[PDB]
C-alpha cells in the first residue's frame, strides 16, 4: 500500500530537541535523559540539554570529522556504553543510516554485514576491534573506523576525543519520514537487511509512547544488547518520547545478582527485558533485594510463560506485561498498562496496526481459529512497518499475503482481540498429511523423567517425506539406559499422552540443544542440519 505520514520526521529534532529546548527555556527543570553506570563505581548522567549538545557533537564528529554524508551507512558495534546512545542520535541528526550489531559478533559475521551493507563506517568498542581488524581490509566501502575506547588504536579514529573537540551545534538534517534511518540484520536463510525509516522508528515510538506505563519523570531500564532493535525502541525512543530518563548498566556479565542489586539500588520505575531476565531473577531469593520503586515490568522476544508471570507476581507483587514484535515490525502487539493481563496472551494491536489472524488466502479469520499473524499493509501501510529488505523486494513481496504482512508466526485471537502465540509457521511438521506443532510433542516428552530438554523438528523421511523427530537431552539417571529401549519407551510415552500420529518416529539423544542468547531453542538450526 502506502502511508499517511508527515513529509518530514526526525526523532532528534522532533522529539529530543523539544526536551532540550524546554530546559533551555526554563519551561522544565534540567531532567535526566541518560543515566549510565558500570557497576564498578563509575556513573554518568546527561540531562536533555546535555544530551542534545553531546549528540550534536556526535553528529559533528560523524558528518564533519569523518565526512559521512546523508544516506551513508554506519555499522555500530558497541557494548552498553553511553556512546551508543550518542552515536545513534548522532546518526539520526546527520541523516546517516545506523546499523547496530552485537559486540559479540565474530569476524565472519562482521565481514558479511559490512560487505552486504557496503557500510562506509563502523563505530566499535575495544572488545570487537580485533575481530573487525581481521576483516576490515576486505570491505572496500569501509572508509571510517571510529573507536569508542579509553585507549587509542592505530588505524582507528578516537571517537571520544573527537567528540570533545566537536561543536555542540549541529543543524539537524530535515529527514523525510520515509527516508532510511536504520538497517537491522535479521535472520530470516542468510541474514536480510531490514531497513527502517525515520518515521517507522521514531514516529511509531512517539505513538506507542507510554504503553509501558512510563511517565515523564520516571526512569526506565531496558536490558538489551545494543545491537537489538529492542534497544532503539525501548532504551532510546520510549523514554525519550516522554522526556523520561533511560537507565543503562554496562552489565558486562548477564549477572542476575547485578541486575537485582541494581533494581534495588536505583530509583528505576520501569524495566524491559526478555523473559529469561525475569526467570533468572526468579532464580534468586529476591527477598534480600527489594525493589519497591519498580512499578512497570514489560517483556518481549519470547512467549512469557504463565508460570513466570505467576511466579513474578508472587515474589514481587508486580505484573509482567508482554509485548510482541519482530525486527521488521517493531512493537506489534502489547499489553499496555491499562489492559488486563491474560496469561499466555501477548496483548492486542499496537498503535494503528491492524493485526489479524489470517488464512492461507489472506482472509481475516474469526476469533478462536489458528492462522497466520499478519499486519494489514494494504491499502494503507501503517507507521511502524519497516521499508523493505534492502536490495530484496522479492523477499519483501514473499512475506505479503493479500493485504497482510505475515510475521511468520501462527496465532489465535480471542474474543477481546488478544493474541495467543502459536509458534513459528516454519516449525510446523507435515507428516503423512498431518500438521503437527512441535510444542505439544516437546511438552509430551518433557513429562517423562528421562527428558531434561527437547526440541521437536521435521526430518526428511524415505517413506513419508517428512517425519516428527525429537532431539532429547537425557536426565543423568537415564544415561545408563539402553538407547534403543529408551527410544521406544519415549515414543510409547508420547503415543500415549497425545494423538499417536504426533509421536517422534525418530529420537536422537544429544548433550545440549542450540539456543539463542535469550535462551530460545533454535529449531531452524536443528532442522537445517537435519536435512543434510
Ligand atoms: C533471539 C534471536 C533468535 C531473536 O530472533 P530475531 O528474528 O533476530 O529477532 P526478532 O525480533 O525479529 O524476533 C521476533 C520473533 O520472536 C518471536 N517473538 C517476539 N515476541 C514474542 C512474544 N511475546 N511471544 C512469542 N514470540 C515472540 C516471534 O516468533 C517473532 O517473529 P519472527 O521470528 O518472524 O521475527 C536472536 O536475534 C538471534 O540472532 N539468535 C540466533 C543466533
Ligand atoms: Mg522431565
Amino acid at each position: 500500500g502506502h502511508q499517511e505520514v508527515p513529509a518530514k520526521f526526525n526523532f532528534a529534532s522532533d522529539v529530543l530537541d523539544h526536551w532540550a529546548d524546554m530546559e533551555k527555556a526554563g519551561k522544565r527543570p534540567p531532567s535526566p535523559a541518560l543515566w549510565w553506570v558500570n557497576g564498578k563505581g563509575k556513573e554518568l548522567m546527561w540531562n536533555f540539554r546535555e544530551l542534545s549538545e553531546n549528540s550534536q557533537q556526535a553528529a559533528n564528529v560523524l558528518s564533519g570529522a569523518c565526512g559521512l554524508q546523508r544516506g551513508d551507512r554506519v555499522a555500530v558495534v558497541l557494548p552498553r556504553v553511553p556512546e551508543w546512545w550518542l552515536v545513534i542520535l548522532g546518526c539520526i541528526r546527520a541523516g546517516l543510516i545506523f546499523m547496530p550489531g552485537t559486540i559479540q559478533m565474530k569476524s565472519t559475521d562482521i565481514l558479511y554485514r559490512l560487505q552486504m551493507s557496503k557500510a562506509k563506517a563502523i563505530v566499535a568498542g575495544d572488545e570487537v576491534i580485533q575481530e573487525v581488524d581481521t576483516v576490515a581490509s576486505e570491505c572496500p566501502s569501509l572508509r571510517i573506523k571510529l573507536l569508542v575506547s579509553e585507549k587509542s588504536c592505530d588505524g582507528w579514529l578516537n571517537f571520544k576525543k573527537l567528540l570533545n573537540e566537536a561543536s555542540t551545534t549541529h543543524h539537524c538534517v530535515e529527514t523525510g519520514s520515509q527516508e532510511a534511518s536504520a538497517i537491522y540484520f535479521t535472520s530470516g536463510g542468510l541474514p536480510k537487511m531490514a531497513e527502517h525509516s525515520y518515521s517507522s522508528l521514531g514516529l511509531k515510538a512517539k505513538m506507542d509512547a507510554g504503553w509501558t506505563g512510563l511517565q515523564a519523570s520516571d526512569i526506565m531500564w531496558t536490558i538489551s544488547d545494543t545491537g537489538w532493535i529492542l534497544n532503539i525502541l525501548c532504551s532510546l525512543m520510549e523514554p525519550w518520547a516522554l522526556g523520561a530518563c533511560t537507565f543503562v548498566h554496562l552489565l558486562p556479565k548477564f549477572d542476575p545478582l547485578v541486575i537485582l542489586k541494581t533494581l534495588s539500588s536505583y530509583p528505576i520505575k520501569s524495566m524491559m527485558g526478555a523473559p529469561i531476565v525475569y526467570r533468572m531473577l526468579l532464580q534468586q531469593d529476591l527477598s534480600s533485594y527489594k525493589f519497591p520503586h519498580l512499578q512497570n515490568c514489560v517483556t518481549v522476544g519470547e512467549s512469557l510463560l504463565p508460570e513466570t508471570l505467576e511466579n513474578w507476581r508472587a515474589q514481587t507483587g508486580l505484573d509482567i506485561r508482554e509485548s510482541y514484535g519482530q525486527t521488521e515490525t517493531g512493537l506489534t502487539c502489547m499489553v499496555s498498562k491499562t489492559m488486563k493481563i491474560k496469561p499466555g496472551y501477548m496483548g492486542t494491536a499496537a498503535s494503528c496496526y491492524d493485526v489479524q489472524i489470517i488464512d492461507d488466502k489472506g482472509n481475516v479469520l474469526p476469533p478462536g481459529t489458528e492462522g497466520d499473524i499478519g499486519i494489514r499493509v494494504k491499502p494503507i501501510r501503517p507507521i511502524g512497518i519497516f521499508s523493505g529488505y534492502v536490495d530484496n523486494p522479492d523477499k519483501t513481496a514473499a512475506n505479503i499475503r493479500g493485504d497482510f504482512w505475515l510475521l511468520g508466526d501462527r496465532g489465535i485471537k480471542d474474543e477481546d482481540g488478544y493474541f495467543q502465540f502459536m509458534g513459528r509457521a516454519d516449525d510446523i511438521i507435515n507428516s503423512s498429511g498431518y500438521r503437527i506443532g512441535p510444542s505439544e510433542v516437546e511438552n509430551a516428552l518433557m513429562e517423562h523423567p528421562a527428558v531434561v530438554e527437547t526440541a521437536v523438528i521435521s526430518s526428511p523421511d524415505p517413506v513419508r517425506g517428512e517425519v516428527v523427530k525429537a532431539f532429547v537431552v537425557l536426565a543423568s539417571q537415564f544415561l545408563s539406559h539402553d538407547p534403543e529401549q529408551l527410544t521406544k519407551e519415549l515414543q510409547q510415552h508420547v503415543k500415549s499422552v497425545t494423538a499417536p500420529y504426533k509421536y517422534p518416529r525418530k529420537i536422537e539423544f544429544v548433550l545440549n540443544l542450540p539456543k539463542t542468547v535469550t535462551g530460545k531453542i533454535q529449531r531452524a538450526k536443528l532442522r537445517d542440519k537435519e536435512w543434510k
